[PDB]
């Protein structure tokens, strides 16, 4: 739709920051579209990933970090608040100890910090969605 996917934006995060995403899957859930949001330590896409969030719509969610080139311990969830064929609003809040992921206003996933959020320099949104809104909040010290 409005914003090109894969979408890449330089970013800084600390406690109280929020990344908000509005979009829509490009396929019905039977065809298993994916959505990926990655918080990178550098602008280059091969850089380390502080927080990797990957949805297989209708099936499962996986979260992980990539540290010095190597994926760490995968966290898997079968929580699936996304709705087949619907636009979604996704919010990722930086809390003191974890990321909190809200889907359409409802807390749906969390992920404890493995690397300080201050290491993030870039956010990338990719895979099988159209993206109409992307915002990183920058209001707090």
């Amino acid at each position: 739709s409005l914003l090109p996917v894969p979408y890449t934006e330089a970013a800084s995060l600390s406690t109280g920051s929020t990344v908000t995403i509005k979009g829509r899957p490009l396929a019905c859930f039977l065809n298993e579209p994916y959505l990926q949001v990655d918080f990178h330590t550098e602008m280059k896409e091969e850089s380390d990933i502080v927080f990797h969030f990957q949805v297989c719509f209708g099936r499962r969610v996986v979260m992980n970090s990539r540290e010095y080139g190597a994926w760490k311990q995968q966290v898997e969830s079968k929580n699936m608040p996304f709705q087949d064929g619907q636009e979604f609003e996704l919010s990722i809040s930086v809390l003191p100890d974890k990321y909190q992921v809200m889907v359409n206003g409802q807390s749906s996933y969390t992920f404890d910090h493995r690397i300080k959020p201050e290491a993030v320099k870039m956010v990338q949104v990719a895979r099988d969605i159209s993206l109409t809104k992307f915002n990183v909040s920058y209001l707090k010290r």
